[PDB]
Parts: C-alpha cells; structure tokens; sequence
C-alpha cells in the first residue's frame, strides 16, 4: 500500500513462519538458516528482548510495529 501501518503487516507474516501469529526466536532462526549467514541462539535472544516491549516471551504485531522501524 504505502499510506501507513499496512507494509509492515506483510512485513510480520515474512518474519513468523508456521503462522502462530507472534514472532518467535524458533521462527528467526529459520530465517538465518535460510540466509546461510552465522547462527547465534543468543544473538536470537538479544532480538527477542528488542522484540518482546511486554517480557511477554513473544514478539506481538503491536511489539512488531516498534520493531520492524529497528530492522528494515
Ligand atoms: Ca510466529
Ligand atoms: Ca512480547
């Protein structure tokens, strides 16, 4: 679209993967392996803490919309 929040909704169903609805360290590592790049569960973890505002343990739509501005 390009008038405001609607990119980065495509942007949450790129980064969730069995589609459970939150954005999961299981569902970034996947994108790693998929990217060929170094795998760190703990650099996963760090993201998970930008990610998850609440302490929640998920990265939400609403903790997304904050995130998606940190990884563009
Ligand atoms: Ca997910
Ligand atoms: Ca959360």
């Amino acid at each position: 679209m390009g008038k405001s929040e609607e990119e980065l909704s495509d942007l949450f169903r790129m980064f969730d993967k069995n589609a459970d609805g939150y954005i999961d360290l299981d569902e970034l590592k996947i994108m790693l392996q998929a990217t060929g790049e170094t795998i760190t569960e703990d650099d996963i973890e760090e993201l998970m803490k930008d990610g998850d505002k609440n302490n929640d343990g998920r990265i939400d739509y609403d903790e997304f919309l904050e995130f998606m501005k940190g990884v563009e």
